[PDB]
Formats: C-alpha cells, structure tokens, sequence
C-alpha cells in the first residue's frame, strides 16, 4: 500500500558543511563516531551521496574508503551500508554473496524473493554495469539444483502483473500445487516455481487462500513438509513475502536476533536496504506479530555505537 520508511530528507541540507563534519571526526587519532553516527543517520541516502561527492571534490578522498579504514566492528559495516547508493545496494550485497566465500545464500533468497519485479531489473542491470558480469550468471555460477532454478525464475522479473483474478485459475493452480505437493509420491517442485514465480501477487495471494481449504494445510506448512532447506527458504521467502513483504522482512529481523545468534549482517541490510522504503511498515506490524517493539529489541540485544545508530535508523517507535 503506502510504503514509507523512516529516513527522510534533512531540512536545509548543507552538503559542504556535512562533508567536512566527516573530515573533522575522521581527524588525527580522534575518530569521533557519535558525530558521524547521528549525522549520517539524519539525512536520506540520496544526500549522503552528494556529501560523498562534495567530499572528494573538497579533500580529494573517498568518503567510503576513508570511513571504512577508521571504523571497526559492526559499526563499520553499518555506516558503509548506510552511505552507499540505494539503487546499487541490493546488487552490492549480491556480489558479496557470490564472492570468495560462496555461501551466504540467505542473502540471495531474502533479496531476490523480497524485491518487487520492477526493482529486480535495476539491481540486475546495474550489477553488470558496475561489476561486468551477468547477475544471472553469477547466481547460476554458484547456486545449483532447483534453488538456482527458482532464483533464475525470480531473477528475471517477469511475474505476471495484477491484470485481474479468475477463480478458474485460482482453483486450477491450487490443485497443481496440491498434486506437485501433497498428492504425490514426491515433489514436482517445477509446478511450485512456475506458480510462485510467474503468476501475479494478487492471484497467488488468493491461491494460497483456497489451498488451505483444498488441502487443509496452508501453502507454507505444506512446503516445510514437501521441501527442505534452501529451496524451502526460497518458496518460504516468496510465499510470506507475497502476502506481505514488510511482514516477511519484519520476521526476517526477529529470527536475526533471537538466541545467542545475532546475525548483524541481516539486521544491517534489512535495516538499511529499506531505510526509506517501508521500514515504518516493518516495525508497526512487528508488534502485532512478535508482540515486541523493534526498538526494544535492538537496544536489548546489541550495544556500542551500533545500537544507538540502529535506534536512530530504526526510527522512533
Ligand atoms: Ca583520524
Ligand atoms: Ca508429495
Ligand atoms: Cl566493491
Ligand atoms: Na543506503
């Protein structure tokens, strides 16, 4: 609906003034992080880029390079994440999930399953113009099996638009998933992909509906029992993403800070990735689901300048 984040444009923005506020608390053996923190988090990504631009035209240095040398810990990755082009961040951490490590598919799934069709083309055409290699090829180059198949299916944003809704297909697909799923001595996860990947959101969101009536089980739990791991993560991702991306991502955070396993990585990207998209929506229904404030969590799970930075990014809920 009306997706709104938290990070808005700073009143009477002064790119040159801020540009050298970072020159200062990046100075000598004084790395003043609370300065950078409050400022960097008080102005939209859009502007902190013309601050990065007014930085090297001013002092001839890379605001990124310099920053990422002076700060350490989760605070470093938080600020770097914060200071980079929005229309180049999703593609960024995608390259940092197909690199010298070669795992971190939790990033692949959560980015490719959550980004709407329109912005997939962005994240993917920009990737090959900044890195040179096909976004699809890099996925197909690491990911294998049905997962990589689904990823490719989702990676080319071709999902049918919201043209209408005909119960005819709704019941048609439902059973197609039903047979591919439950009614079989196996899994034709190829009816799954095409059903989760190609058909529209509206269609699918009501397909998931009557599947519950048809099967007694809801599309998601039938997945858990009919699929395993990574592939399951993707459909699981797509499914709940489809009924509500802010919800999916909202719980993407709960699971990121639960039991002695703070995945600062997800808490970082998920927070910055949509700091100005729908993070407001994220924390407002994070209360109706997880009965907790996203604010209570970040302060009661992390420390350092990290938490107060996250809090100011989180918003004011
Ligand atoms: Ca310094
Ligand atoms: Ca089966
Ligand atoms: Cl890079
Ligand atoms: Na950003």
């Amino acid at each position: 609906q009306v997706l709104r984040g938290t990070v808005t444009d700073f009143p009477g923005f002064d790119e040159r003034a801020d540009a050298e506020t970072l020159r200062k608390a990046a100075k000598g053996l004084g790395t003043d992080e609370e300065s950078i923190l409050t400022l960097l988090t008080s102005r939209s990504n859009a502007q902190r880029q013309e601050i990065s631009a007014a930085f090297k035209t001013l002092f001839g240095r890379d605001l990124l390079d310099d920053l990422k040398s002076e700060l350490t810990g989760k605070f470093e990755k938080l600020i770097v994440a914060l200071a980079k082009p929005s229309r180049l961040y999703d593609a960024y951490e995608l390259k940092h999930a197909l690199k010298g490590a070669g795992t971190n598919e939790k990033v692949l799934t959560e980015i490719i399953a959550s980004r709407t069709p329109e912005e997939l083309r962005a994240i993917k055409q920009v990737y090959e113009e900044e890195y040179g290699s096909s976004l699809e090829d890099d996925v197909v180059g690491d990911t294998s099996g049905y997962y990589q198949r689904a990823l490719v299916v989702l990676l080319q944003a071709n999902r049918d638009p919201d043209a209408g809704i005909d119960e005819a297909q709704v019941e048609q697909d439902a059973q197609a998933l039903f047979q591919a799923g439950e009614l079989k001595w196996g899994t034709d996860e190829e009816k799954f992909i095409t059903i989760f990947g190609t058909r529209s959101v509206s269609h699918l969101r009501k397909v998931f509906d009557k599947y519950a009536t048809i099967s007694g089980f809801q599309i998601e739990e039938t997945i858990d029992r009919e699929t395993s791991g990574n592939l399951e993560q993707l459909l699981l991702a797509v499914v709940k993403s489809i009924r509500s991306i802010p919800a999916y991502l909202a719980e993407t955070l709960y699971y990121a800070a639960k039991g002695a396993g703070t995945d600062d990585h997800t808490l970082i990207r998920v927070a910055v990735s949509r700091s100005e998209i729908d993070l407001f929506n994220i924390r407002k229904e994070f209360r109706k689901n997880f009965a907790t404030s996203l604010y209570s969590a970040i302060k009661g799970d992390t420390s350092g300048d990290y938490k107060k930075a996250l809090l100011l990014l989180c918003g004011e809920d």
